[PDB]
RNA sequence: GUACUAGGCCACGGUGGCACUGAAAAGGGGCCACGGUUCUUAUGAACCCAGCAGUGUUGAAUUUUGGACAAUCGCUUGAACGGCGGAUCCAGAUGCUGCUUACAAA
């Protein structure tokens, strides 16, 4: 009931209201900006630490090409067949940046000796790393 | 709706006219006239990069006077992995791109 809320549900979490009893007048209320969705894009980068135009394109198109189910539990598929996000998920690294020197050191071993694409991935399933 | 890719077909080979041969006609085949470029002791001859590199003007801007027949593919030759091809294949300079790139050591 409290948990597993929509996944696009994140407006819930940045600004809300009948569950502040006071300040009735003066309530922050929501503009037009599209600033959030360049902050999104940065929470996108941040996360692989990489620079910033490139790569999110690629996936993107990348991601629209695939499969054509929907565009959230698959684009963040996407995100998560590539490989630093992939050695996160194995944990050999504090955070994506360290795994990002780990692999920029070659001292991964993806598919026997290394992957053959260093910065995009792709890790399709039954690869092992 | 509008600049390319590669490739289909046509047209043209400084300009214009025409013929031989060939089954079919001429981009480094033949003849004449023009317009250029050089030289003559001036009488006349020689040549025509929209082939490759390269030169010069203009341009904001345009590449190496590279190697090679080995691969094709073509032409040729009954030896000979023969001969040739600025087609091509390989290298350069140069926009776009996809893709790596810290050294040490087995």
């Amino acid at each position: 009931y409290w948990q597993a809320r929509s996944l696009l549900h994140e407006s819930n979490l940045h600004l809300d209201a009948l569950g502040e009893n006071p300040r009735y007048l003066r309530l922050r209320r929501v503009g037009s900006l599209f600033a959030t969705k360049l902050q999104n894009v940065r929470k996108l980068r941040l996360l692989l630490g990489f620079q910033r135009r490139g790569f999110v394109q690629k996936l993107y198109e990348h991601s629209l090409l695939a499969r054509g189910s929907d565009r959230m539990w698959k684009m963040v598929c996407a995100m998560e067949a590539t490989l630093p996000m992939t050695v996160t998920r194995m944990g050999l690294a504090e955070d994506v940046v360290g795994a990002a020197t780990a692999i920029r050191n070659d001292k991964i071993y993806v598919n026997g000796k290394q992957p053959v694409m260093p910065r995009k991935g792709l890790l399709e399933p039954g690869d092992v790393v």
